[PDB]
């Protein structure tokens, strides 16, 4: 069996990224997937460390938490830079994409309706950091930290397409990020996978909204 | 090094690795940013994510608190012994993370009408800190492995400002409590915790705490 397995809901959400690194990297894993009914019945809840999925299993390794998930797999996979330095700017762009995505997920969940209108104003001034940064990495032209990619960049490429969702064209100001997603997306792995009816067919949020 | 911080005149988000500067024997400087300056306006937009901390090591900058904590942990090797453990020090480090993200917000938002189902709800969030220390060696040494780790002193902070908030919410955790005092008694920690650097200064930013 795969060492790897991944304890979600049925929906991309928070291990979108995840899975998109797997699959890039060419890595297998096994999806158990979570009713809101089972959920409801709350005894895997309670089992949870902190009562929330995914969990995640790298053999008999159990980890919570959606970023520590990334930075495990970054580790071991050699995806956190070629030196400490480099470590600590993938770190600082995961922290800035994680930031955003709260922001994003507040939005979905709890203010949809009332909220959108004005998240999508304040858009262009969350996203141009990222534009930021890789106009000062080799003219935007390979990855966000460095020459080689990392977990940064799954994250950060998830975070990107679904904010093409939300608010189609936002990516129109930002040349360099544009491109980004367009290149990274067109990895033949990555390609593959989120053409695939395993991502396709499973929605972003777990509410309806996008 | 050589390190310095920058960032306003508040406990905040630079107390955890303000503590682990301190207890590992490091120098630093403190470049203080008034709510006067920072509402001119530069400062804050040459930073990458418009806000503070901002850390310098050498010639590196840094934003993100726990990018600085994480940073830390790596060049002064506070961070586990192995990928296992860096793993379970991460997983500690953003459940610190999402807690204090919580009391952020009751703090600088929703204080006065908040503050009563934030405290009926805290022991819950507190648990899982409690049982990560009862499966790990008994809870005697650090909430991961055998040394300490970044998120140790992330931890502590989170546990003490919960102290100042919701006084007693450890009590009925005694290797929280435990864990408290055994850190906060290390010599140079102690000193810190001690210092007018510390103590004069307020958790936030508000006036609220
Ligand atoms: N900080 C956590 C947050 C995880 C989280 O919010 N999980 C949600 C779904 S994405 C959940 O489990 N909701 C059910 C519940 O909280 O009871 C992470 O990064 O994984
Ligand atoms: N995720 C960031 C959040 C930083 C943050 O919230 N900074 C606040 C003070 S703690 C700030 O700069 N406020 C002023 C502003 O946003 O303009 C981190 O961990 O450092
Ligand atoms: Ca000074
Ligand atoms: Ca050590
Ligand atoms: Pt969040
Ligand atoms: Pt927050
Ligand atoms: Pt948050």
């Amino acid at each position: 069996m795969p060492p790897y397995t991944v304890v979600y809901f049925p929906v991309r959400g928070r291990c979108a990224a995840l899975r998109m690194l797997l699959a890039d990297q060419g890595q297998s894993w096994k999806e158990e997937v979570v009713t809101v009914e089972t959920w409801q019945e709350g005894s895997l809840k309670a089992s949870c460390l902190y009562g929330q999925l995914p969990k995640f299993q790298d053999g008999d390794l159990t980890l919570y938490q959606s970023n520590t998930i990334l930075r495990h797999l970054g580790r071991t996979l050699g995806l956190y830079g070629k030196d400490q330095q480099e470590a600590a700017l993938v770190d600082m762009v995961n922290d800035g994409v994680e930031d955003l995505r709260c922001k994003y997920i507040s939005l979905i969940y709890t203010n949809y309706e009332a909220g959108k209108d004005d998240y999508v104003k304040a858009l262009p001034g969350q996203l141009k950091p990222f534009e930021t940064l890789l106009s000062q990495n080799q003219g935007g032209k390979t990855f966000i930290v460095g020459d080689q990619i990392s977990f940064a960049d799954y994250n950060l490429l998830d975070l990107l397409l679904i904010h093409e969702v939300l608010a189609p064209g936002c990516l129109d100001a930002f040349p360099l990020l544009s491109a980004y997603v367009g290149r990274l997306s067109a990895r033949p792995k990555l390609k593959a996978f989120l053409a695939s009816p395993e991502y396709v067919n499973l929605p972003i949020n777990g509410n309806g909204k996008q």
